[PDB]
């Protein structure tokens, strides 16, 4: 791929979007969605982290012949809600939950046009299944559930095993994260693939290595 947008196949209906952003002293690191292929529709979880990234990222799409259906966002930062506004003017559909959209429109950024407002959602009818954990990484963050593939999406509420940190806690609820997890934990067992907002793909590894990390922060 490019500087900005790789595309990791993860299955024969699931990619991977990994977008590069540089970030002092690592250099350029990876932030990443999905895309979800449901015949000749399209499906994003999270836009990537620059608008070239995401511009790139729809011309791929595009360039199958699929259409954009919707996009849904997995917490208000711009890692994960950043190309809002540039999909909103492409007229393709954005998902957030009413927590999501709260700290958009507290933090002066464009709400998405379609509301989540239940702690699950069937984004995809028989394909993908939002869950609200409760407060970890951000008061509203989401992770997505892929039941064909048994692939979860923990985005930034779920870090990489080799991660020794939490990483930006500024936003966090270092003291609830821990329960958030043990929700996750308990309602997928059947977990196969664990995509972490940054870094390495994993198993519910991911899920238990990040309940410690918070359970320690405490401390
Ligand atoms: C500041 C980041 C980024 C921010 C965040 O989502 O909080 C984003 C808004 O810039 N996501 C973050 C997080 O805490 O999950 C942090 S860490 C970042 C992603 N992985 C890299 C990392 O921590 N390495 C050891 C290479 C850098
Ligand atoms: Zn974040
Ligand atoms: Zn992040």
């Amino acid at each position: 791929g490019t500087k900005e947008l790789k595309l990791k196949k993860l299955s024969d209906n699931v990619y991977q979007h990994i977008s590069y952003k540089r970030v002092e002293p690592w250099g350029l690191i990876g932030a990443s969605g999905l895309v979800v292929i449901n015949g000749t529709e399209a499906h994003m979880i999270d836009t990537p982290w620059t608008t070239q990234g995401t511009k790139q990222l729809i011309e791929w799409i595009e360039a199958k012949g699929l259409t954009i259906k919707s996009a849904v966002v997995t917490h208000f930062h711009e890692d994960a809600s950043g190309d809002i506004p540039l999909l909103n003017d492409l007229k393709i559909k954005t998902y957030a939950t009413s927590l999501t959209n709260k700290l958009l429109k507290l933090n002066q950024k464009e709400v998405s046009s379609d509301e989540i407002s239940s702690n699950t959602f069937e984004f995809i009818d028989g394909v993908a299944s939002v869950f609200y954990p409760g407060a970890g990484h951000t008061e509203d963050n989401i992770v997505v559930w892929l039941p064909n593939e048994k692939i979860l999406f923990g985005g930034c509420f779920v870090k990489s095993l080799k991660n020794k940190n939490l990483g930006y806690t500024g936003d966090a609820n270092i003291s609830e994260w821990p329960n958030s997890m043990q929700k996750v934990i308990n309602r997928y067992p059947d977990a196969k693939l664990v995509v972490p907002g940054h870094g390495e793909v994993g198993d519910v590894s991911l899920l238990k290595h990040t309940q410690a990390l918070a359970l320690s922060a405490a401390a």
